[PDB]
């Protein structure tokens, strides 16, 4: 049986929970694969030790969701010594890191695209819901819940949601902006703070860089009897889709966990087998990278997900 080792940066990250469960199902369909999957508990030192163990166990490929993207070289050097291929996923290593090893690959997304799509989606719903412009000024007064500072998906979603609105002629006014570190509880706390501060009843739209944080904002709005304020996320988590259907979330953007898991598995299995990474598949690998598209989601198209 071919052993494939997988490290997940943090099991209880909502999005990576969807990804890891999907990878488990791809591996279950491969009768000759034993999956060795680890929770790194948000600590790169723990992950490094897990990789040593996976290599001791003779895995034929590694699929690595880094805690710290800067540790890509550390991981590569472990793998190099055993000639083991590494498919990094979701936390993007640098170009130089990928180019340092002939058997390093990456599966992820075009981070900018999700921000653009989210801004276009907000624009559509803004146009359709003129009552959302509480102060009648033609501008969106917003608050924004950011992911981890320096994470490329947080930075791009934060920049491009606003750029896209502004580029379409929709002026925006940032009433509050802070990180909630991708986390529901932190986002509920932060949103509750904003609902307790001087801008509370000026807020017209809540923009979150992911669904977990959007969900925390939804909870805080409910507690304040302000559920009429729309909230937008990114990921299209199953739980978030249920909230789109119920009207509690105004819209989101699919971060396609199923295809990211499938590509990661397929590439890792091919490489474990000594084949070309994309053999037998339709994955498009561009200079060692696969990027899976995002798709905007709201009630009108929900049943396609
Ligand atoms: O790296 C982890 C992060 O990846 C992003 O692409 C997701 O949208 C976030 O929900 C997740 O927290
Ligand atoms: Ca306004």
């Amino acid at each position: 049986d071919t052993r494939i080792g997988v490290t997940i940066y943090k099991y209880d990250d909502n999005f990576m929970s969807v990804v890891r469960k999907a990878i488990e199902q791809d591996a279950k369909a491969a009768p000759d694969v034993q999956l060795l999957m680890n929770d790194s508990q948000n600590d790169q030192s723990k992950q490094n030790d897990q990789i040593d163990v996976l290599l001791a166990k003779g895995v034929k490929a590694l699929a690595i969701n880094l805690v710290d993207p800067a540790a890509a070289g550390t991981v590569i050097e472990k793998a190099r010594g055993q000639n083991v291929p590494v498919v990094f996923f979701n936390k993007e290593p640098s170009r130089k890191a990928l180019d340092s090893y002939d058997k390093a690959y990456y599966v992820g997304t075009d981070s900018k695209e999700s921000g653009i799509i989210q801004g276009d989606l907000i624009a559509k719903h803004w146009a359709a819901n003129q009552g959302w412009d509480l102060n009648k000024d033609g501008q969106i007064q917003f608050v924004l819940l950011k992911g981890e500072p320096g994470h490329p998906d947080a930075e791009a979603r934060t920049t491009y949601v606003i750029k896209e609105l502004n580029d379409k002629g929709i002026k925006t006014e940032q009433l509050q902006l802070d990180t909630a570190m991708w986390d529901t509880a932190q986002a509920k706390d932060k949103m509750d703070a904003w609902l307790s501060g001087p801008n509370a009843n000026k807020i017209e739209v809540v923009i979150a860089n992911n669904d977990a944080m959007a969900m925390g904002a939804v909870e805080a709005l409910k507690a304040h009897n302000k559920s009429s304020i729309p909230v937008f996320g990114v990921d299209a988590l199953p739980e978030a889709l249920a909230l789109v259907k119920s009207g509690a979330l105004a819209g989101t953007v699919l971060n396609d966990a199923n295809n990211q898991a499938k590509a990661t598995f397929d590439l890792a299995k091919n490489l474990a087998d000594g084949k070309g990474a994309a053999d037998g598949t339709n994955w498009k690998i561009d200079n060692k990278v696969v990027r899976v598209p995002y798709v905007g989601v709201d009630k009108d198209n929900l049943a396609e997900f």
